[PDB]
Protein backbone atom coordinates (compact mmCIF):
# COMPACT_ATOMS: atom_id res chain seq x y z
CA UNK A 1 0.00 0.00 0.00
CA UNK A 2 1.39 3.67 -0.67
CA UNK A 3 -0.04 6.49 1.02
CA UNK A 4 0.55 10.02 -0.89
CA UNK A 5 1.47 13.11 0.75
CA UNK A 6 2.42 11.08 4.01
CA UNK A 7 4.51 12.73 7.15
CA UNK A 8 7.96 12.82 6.55
CA UNK A 9 8.56 10.10 9.46
CA UNK A 10 5.98 7.91 7.82
CA UNK A 11 7.93 7.85 4.68
CA UNK A 12 11.27 7.73 6.28
CA UNK A 13 10.55 4.16 7.92
CA UNK A 14 9.92 2.90 4.79
CA UNK A 15 12.38 4.12 3.06
CA UNK A 16 16.27 3.60 2.48
CA UNK A 17 16.48 7.49 1.65
CA UNK A 18 15.39 10.86 3.33
CA UNK A 19 13.67 13.68 1.47
CA UNK A 20 10.47 11.14 -0.12
CA UNK A 21 6.64 11.96 0.77
CA UNK A 22 5.43 8.08 0.09
CA UNK A 23 4.78 5.55 2.99
CA UNK A 24 4.57 2.36 1.66
CA UNK A 25 3.76 -0.39 4.02
CA UNK A 26 1.88 -3.92 4.04
CA UNK A 27 -1.78 -3.66 4.07
CA UNK A 28 -1.95 -5.97 6.88
CA UNK A 29 -1.48 -2.77 8.81
CA UNK A 30 -0.90 -4.37 12.85
CA UNK A 31 -4.26 -5.76 12.49
CA UNK A 32 -4.73 -8.10 15.55
CA UNK A 33 -2.17 -6.21 17.32
CA UNK A 34 -2.26 -4.19 20.04
CA UNK A 35 -0.85 -0.73 21.59
CA UNK A 36 -1.26 0.83 25.08
CA UNK A 37 0.15 4.19 24.74
CA UNK A 38 0.67 5.14 28.36
CA UNK A 39 0.90 8.86 28.16
CA UNK A 40 -1.80 12.21 29.08
CA UNK A 41 -4.54 9.64 27.52
CA UNK A 42 -5.84 9.63 23.99
CA UNK A 43 -9.07 11.37 22.17
CA UNK A 44 -10.35 8.40 21.25
CA UNK A 45 -13.85 10.30 19.49
CA UNK A 46 -10.97 11.75 16.69
CA UNK A 47 -11.92 10.69 13.43
CA UNK A 48 -8.47 9.95 12.79
CA UNK A 49 -9.32 6.74 15.49
CA UNK A 50 -11.65 4.87 13.04
CA UNK A 51 -12.99 3.90 16.20
CA UNK A 52 -9.84 1.70 17.06
CA UNK A 53 -8.98 3.83 20.40
CA UNK A 54 -10.44 3.39 23.63
CA UNK A 55 -9.43 4.44 27.16
CA UNK A 56 -8.93 1.48 29.97
CA UNK A 57 -7.67 3.09 32.27
CA UNK A 58 -7.49 6.43 34.48
CA UNK A 59 -5.34 7.31 37.81
CA UNK A 60 -7.18 11.10 38.03
CA UNK A 61 -10.60 12.25 37.91
CA UNK A 62 -10.55 12.03 33.77
CA UNK A 63 -9.82 9.70 31.16
CA UNK A 64 -9.83 11.97 28.67
CA UNK A 65 -6.52 13.83 27.23
CA UNK A 66 -6.87 17.21 28.31
CA UNK A 67 -3.13 17.72 27.60
CA UNK A 68 -2.96 16.45 23.36
CA UNK A 69 0.39 14.52 24.25
CA UNK A 70 -0.78 11.29 24.63
CA UNK A 71 -3.25 11.65 21.60
CA UNK A 72 -0.14 13.09 19.08
CA UNK A 73 1.43 9.91 20.25
CA UNK A 74 -1.04 7.70 19.88
CA UNK A 75 -1.78 9.15 16.38
CA UNK A 76 1.72 8.22 14.91
CA UNK A 77 1.37 4.84 16.55
CA UNK A 78 -2.26 4.21 14.57
CA UNK A 79 -4.06 7.10 13.14
CA UNK A 80 -4.85 6.57 9.59
CA UNK A 81 -3.56 9.31 8.13
CA UNK A 82 -0.49 9.69 10.87
CA UNK A 83 0.09 6.54 12.12
CA UNK A 84 2.54 3.61 11.32
CA UNK A 85 -0.17 0.57 12.02
CA UNK A 86 -3.02 2.20 10.47
CA UNK A 87 -5.16 -1.13 11.34
CA UNK A 88 -4.08 -1.52 15.14
CA UNK A 89 -5.87 -1.41 18.60
CA UNK A 90 -4.88 1.62 20.70
CA UNK A 91 -5.46 1.48 24.62
CA UNK A 92 -5.06 4.14 26.46
CA UNK A 93 -3.51 4.48 30.06
CA UNK A 94 -3.68 7.89 31.68
CA UNK A 95 -0.91 8.24 33.96
CA UNK A 96 0.07 11.79 33.25
CA UNK A 97 -1.84 14.43 34.83
CA UNK A 98 -2.88 17.03 31.85
CA UNK A 99 -0.31 19.08 32.41
CA UNK A 100 2.03 16.08 31.18
CA UNK A 101 3.91 15.23 34.79
CA UNK A 102 3.14 11.75 36.75
CA UNK A 103 4.54 10.34 40.17
CA UNK A 104 6.40 7.20 39.22
CA UNK A 105 4.45 5.56 41.74
CA UNK A 106 1.77 6.02 39.46
CA UNK A 107 3.81 5.33 36.04
CA UNK A 108 4.62 2.30 37.66
CA UNK A 109 1.36 1.28 38.82
CA UNK A 110 0.12 2.00 34.93
CA UNK A 111 3.02 -0.66 33.46
CA UNK A 112 2.30 -3.34 35.93
CA UNK A 113 -1.71 -2.83 34.80
CA UNK A 114 -0.74 -3.44 31.60
CA UNK A 115 1.04 -6.19 31.96
CA UNK A 116 -2.15 -7.90 33.29
CA UNK A 117 -4.62 -5.93 31.17
CA UNK A 118 -3.09 -7.40 28.14
CA UNK A 119 -5.65 -10.59 29.31
CA UNK A 120 -8.17 -9.07 28.77
CA UNK A 121 -7.71 -7.87 25.37
CA UNK A 122 -7.97 -9.41 21.80
CA UNK A 123 -4.69 -9.34 20.58
CA UNK A 124 -3.41 -12.36 18.43
CA UNK A 125 -0.86 -10.78 16.73
CA UNK A 126 1.13 -9.49 19.80
CA UNK A 127 0.93 -6.53 22.05
CA UNK A 128 3.25 -3.33 21.77
CA UNK A 129 3.46 -0.58 24.63
CA UNK A 130 4.69 3.10 23.79
CA UNK A 131 5.65 4.96 26.80
CA UNK A 132 6.56 8.82 25.37
CA UNK A 133 7.67 9.81 29.29
CA UNK A 134 10.51 9.61 31.72
CA UNK A 135 12.57 11.21 34.25
CA UNK A 136 15.58 10.42 36.67
CA UNK A 137 17.41 7.08 37.21
CA UNK A 138 15.15 4.94 39.27
CA UNK A 139 15.71 0.99 39.30
CA UNK A 140 11.97 0.50 40.88
CA UNK A 141 10.77 2.45 37.07
CA UNK A 142 13.23 0.32 35.34
CA UNK A 143 12.10 -3.03 37.02
CA UNK A 144 8.60 -2.31 36.12
CA UNK A 145 9.32 -1.79 32.49
CA UNK A 146 11.58 -4.68 32.61
CA UNK A 147 8.45 -6.91 34.09
CA UNK A 148 6.53 -5.39 31.48
CA UNK A 149 8.86 -6.53 28.85
CA UNK A 150 9.20 -9.91 30.41
CA UNK A 151 5.10 -10.57 30.48
CA UNK A 152 5.58 -10.58 26.97
CA UNK A 153 5.15 -7.13 25.72
CA UNK A 154 7.16 -4.94 22.86
CA UNK A 155 8.29 -1.99 25.51
CA UNK A 156 9.05 1.19 23.16
CA UNK A 157 10.25 3.96 25.60
CA UNK A 158 11.57 7.70 24.52
CA UNK A 159 15.58 8.53 25.24
CA UNK A 160 14.66 11.44 26.68
CA UNK A 161 15.47 14.90 25.11
CA UNK A 162 18.07 16.07 27.91
CA UNK A 163 21.06 16.06 24.31
CA UNK A 164 22.35 14.28 27.46
CA UNK A 165 23.54 9.87 28.13
CA UNK A 166 20.22 7.97 28.39
CA UNK A 167 21.93 6.50 31.13
CA UNK A 168 21.07 8.83 33.91
CA UNK A 169 17.24 8.63 32.83
CA UNK A 170 14.48 5.97 33.42
CA UNK A 171 12.79 4.43 32.31
CA UNK A 172 15.44 5.02 29.01
CA UNK A 173 18.19 3.16 30.89
CA UNK A 174 16.56 -0.08 31.18
CA UNK A 175 18.58 -2.45 29.26
CA UNK A 176 15.66 -5.04 27.93
CA UNK A 177 13.22 -2.52 26.66
CA UNK A 178 13.49 -0.37 23.32
CA UNK A 179 15.01 3.10 24.01
CA UNK A 180 14.30 5.07 20.92
CA UNK A 181 16.29 8.47 20.02
CA UNK A 182 15.11 10.61 17.99
CA UNK A 183 16.28 12.07 13.99
CA UNK A 184 15.29 14.72 11.81
CA UNK A 185 14.40 14.91 8.26
CA UNK A 186 17.90 15.22 6.69
CA UNK A 187 18.70 12.49 8.99
CA UNK A 188 20.59 14.43 11.90
CA UNK A 189 20.48 13.57 15.37
CA UNK A 190 17.55 15.80 16.28
CA UNK A 191 19.01 18.36 18.56
CA UNK A 192 17.63 17.59 22.00
CA UNK A 193 17.84 13.75 21.53
CA UNK A 194 19.81 12.03 24.13
CA UNK A 195 22.32 9.48 23.11
CA UNK A 196 24.55 6.44 24.69
CA UNK A 197 25.16 2.93 24.57
CA UNK A 198 21.59 2.20 26.20
CA UNK A 199 19.44 3.19 22.99
CA UNK A 200 18.41 0.74 20.92
CA UNK A 201 17.37 2.74 17.75
CA UNK A 202 16.71 5.93 16.50
CA UNK A 203 13.13 7.52 14.84
CA UNK A 204 11.52 9.99 13.20
CA UNK A 205 11.41 12.84 16.31
CA UNK A 206 11.33 15.94 15.06
CA UNK A 207 8.71 18.21 13.13
CA UNK A 208 6.13 15.26 13.75
CA UNK A 209 2.65 16.07 12.83
CA UNK A 210 0.59 13.76 14.44
CA UNK A 211 -3.65 14.18 15.99
CA UNK A 212 -4.11 16.64 18.88
CA UNK A 213 -7.00 16.89 21.68
CA UNK A 214 -10.53 18.69 19.80
CA UNK A 215 -10.02 17.01 16.87
CA UNK A 216 -7.08 18.74 15.59
CA UNK A 217 -3.91 18.25 14.26
CA UNK A 218 -0.07 19.62 15.18
CA UNK A 219 3.53 19.34 14.34
CA UNK A 220 5.55 18.84 17.46
CA UNK A 221 9.41 17.70 18.32
CA UNK A 222 10.40 15.50 21.13
CA UNK A 223 12.03 11.57 21.69
CA UNK A 224 8.28 11.46 22.60
CA UNK A 225 7.29 11.61 19.11
CA UNK A 226 9.61 8.99 17.61
CA UNK A 227 8.88 6.21 20.13
CA UNK A 228 5.66 5.38 18.89
CA UNK A 229 7.01 4.86 15.29
CA UNK A 230 9.06 2.10 16.99
CA UNK A 231 6.00 0.95 18.41
CA UNK A 232 3.91 1.22 15.60
CA UNK A 233 6.25 -0.63 13.82
CA UNK A 234 6.87 -3.27 15.80
CA UNK A 235 2.85 -3.61 16.17
CA UNK A 236 3.30 -3.95 12.26
CA UNK A 237 5.80 -6.40 12.06
CA UNK A 238 4.43 -8.48 14.55
CA UNK A 239 1.08 -8.52 12.67
CA UNK A 240 3.29 -9.71 9.50
CA UNK A 241 5.11 -12.59 11.65
CA UNK A 242 8.12 -11.69 11.21
CA UNK A 243 8.99 -11.15 14.62
CA UNK A 244 7.54 -11.78 18.54
CA UNK A 245 7.20 -8.80 21.22
CA UNK A 246 10.50 -10.42 23.02
CA UNK A 247 12.48 -9.90 20.15
CA UNK A 248 10.98 -7.60 17.96
CA UNK A 249 13.66 -4.54 19.60
CA UNK A 250 16.40 -6.64 18.43
CA UNK A 251 14.63 -7.28 15.23
CA UNK A 252 14.19 -3.85 14.43
CA UNK A 253 18.02 -2.82 14.87
CA UNK A 254 18.60 -5.99 12.74
CA UNK A 255 16.81 -4.52 9.77
CA UNK A 256 17.84 -0.86 10.40
CA UNK A 257 19.08 1.52 8.10
CA UNK A 258 22.46 1.69 9.05
CA UNK A 259 25.11 4.35 9.16
CA UNK A 260 23.10 6.79 7.84
CA UNK A 261 22.45 9.42 10.56
CA UNK A 262 24.62 12.33 11.33
CA UNK A 263 26.08 13.48 14.75
CA UNK A 264 25.59 10.12 16.57
CA UNK A 265 28.35 10.26 19.10
CA UNK A 266 30.97 7.73 19.35
CA UNK A 267 29.78 4.94 21.31
CA UNK A 268 25.74 5.05 20.24
CA UNK A 269 23.92 3.28 18.04
CA UNK A 270 23.52 4.80 14.03
CA UNK A 271 20.35 2.86 13.37
CA UNK A 272 16.76 4.45 11.70
CA UNK A 273 14.21 2.30 11.89
CA UNK A 274 12.95 0.85 9.05
CA UNK A 275 10.27 -1.24 7.72
CA UNK A 276 11.93 -2.90 5.04
CA UNK A 277 8.75 -3.04 2.57
CA UNK A 278 9.68 -4.38 -0.66
CA UNK A 279 5.73 -2.71 -2.61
Amino acid sequence: AAQTNAPWGLARISSTSPGTSTYYYDESAGQGSCVYVIDTGIEASHPEFEGRAQMVKTYYYSSRDGNGHGTHCAGTVGSRTYGVAKKTQLFGVKVLDDNGSGQYSTIIAGMDFVASDKNNRNCPKGVVASLSLGGGYSSSVNSAAARLQSSGVMVAVAAGNNNADARNYSPASEPSVCTVGASDRYDRRSSFSNYGSVLDIFGPGTDILSTWIGGSTRSISGTSMATPHVAGLAAYLMTLGKTTAASACRYIADTANKGDLSNIPFGTVNLLAYNNYQA
